[PDB]
């Protein structure tokens, strides 16, 4: 029934990072050259975005979308949220309908929006997120809370999958809405500890812990090369690269 | 102490880029390579130093296409998103690791300040500079404002040495227009053919180019209106549409 497809499977400044030397910022591995962080859902004729990264323009136009239905975001941070200025021309009228471009985000990642954005027609309208599901086109799209170093904010389970991106811990009662799926994706940064992301042990282990099918890993880092770091990983744990697509389940009513 | 310099093209289009988003015209069709086109910005070395001339939304990609590793200064011409929103991925050039300890200046005009300070108040790496009329002194070489208007926003273009960059404008006031004379390279702003509140269109660009007369005249800030292959075979001898990607040797004293 429906497809999500990783625009993006990089860390905060991408793989490479610019003005860096080492190995994987020179490979000739076509999977180690990550975007920033952000997918896309696909179902019943609509496009749910997840987050809006710096390279939204590249992303979109390398996926050939030429409508969003909605944008749901997970926090605020610069990696997930400077593209949005590069959504306008897909706001417009013409392409709307209609209509509307819907943005979800709970009150502290709306304020950042609104104090990057509202100095610097294209129709958005902020809509807000509580703990409680979006309804979007038949689908719920339940917020699963999880701690960024400090901040809790938000990852989403929609269906049979579930998409949790910058994540330090995640906390008891959201460790048990995330059981049964059938496609996983968590953060992981690197192996060297990082204060408000998961390293690939600390994953693993939470991967192990939750038993997805299939679990994805997402906001990489140049410290974890792609092929080495698969073949070490177990048979249902993966990093995710750009371009990957995956089908799953999705009930809407 | 007439030095040789190179200016790069980090990206010739307008606000939207090349394509844009979501249309399906020739031009945002086009397998032209010279038609994608990046938001636009440009770079210049010299004396083992680099220059560059606003941070746009596309500045990962252009730093990676170009292999910058160290900038030793960055200079705007004014703060709209097409031309500010890419000093986020600024920051990894920015340690002192790379920078050999000191924080990466940033010059700019006052309005242009306040919307840096505004947008990236997260970040204030890197240290902000005013600039006024008055020529900015960078490692040897002069870089002297140019006042444009935007509109009816005054901004800033720059000459240095036998070139000048301007872009962004809909008109070059006259005390501007002298600034601008004899060079060997000049960037003039081209949006599109029909007239646009804020920009230049072609024909008027051409006009302000055959004014000024310098040796090449590149146009910038393009955007799907302007075919580019299509564009040059009709423009004057020493009058183009500039590409990402062009290299442009020329002097600069010190
Ligand atoms: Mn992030
Ligand atoms: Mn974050
Ligand atoms: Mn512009
Ligand atoms: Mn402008
Ligand atoms: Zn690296
Ligand atoms: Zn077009």
């Amino acid at each position: 029934r429906a497809t999500l497809t990783v625009l993006g499977s990089g860390t905060s400044m991408g793989v490479p990072t610019i003005g860096c030397d080492c190995a994987v910022c020179s490979s000739s591995d076509p999977h180690d050259r990550r975007l920033r962080p952000s997918v896309m859902v696909q179902y019943d004729g609509k496009l749910v975005l997840i987050d809006t990264t710096p390279d939204f323009r590249e992303q979109a136009l390398r996926e050939g979308i030429k409508k969003i239905d909605a944008i749901v975001y997970t926090h605020g941070h610069a990696d997930h949220i400077l593209g949005l200025d590069d959504v306008r021309p897909l706001s417009f009228p013409r392409i709307t309908g209609g209509a509307r471009v819907p943005l979800y985000a709970n009150e502290k990642t709306e304020r950042v929006l609104k104090h990057v954005f509202k100095y610097i027609i294209a129709q958005v309208e902020m809509h807000r997120v509580h703990h409680e599901a979006i309804e979007l086109f038949g689908a719920k799209f339940i917020p699963v809370p999880v701690i960024h170093g400090e901040t809790e904010i938000y990852g989403y389970r929609f269906g049979s999958a579930a998409y949790l991106t910058d994540f330090s811990s995640i906390p008891d009662a959201s460790m048990e809405m995330l059981r049964g799926l059938d496609i996983l994706f968590l953060d992981a940064l690197r192996h060297k500890p990082h204060p408000t992301h998961s390293t690939l042990d600390n994953s693993v282990s939470i991967a192990e812990k939750l038993k997805a099918k299939h679990t994805y890993f997402t906001h990489i880092s140049h410290d974890l090369p792609h092929e080495e770091t698969n073949r070490q990983l177990p048979a249902g744990i993966q990093l995710a690269h750009d371009g990957l697509k995956l089908e799953f389940e999705l009930c809407l009513e």
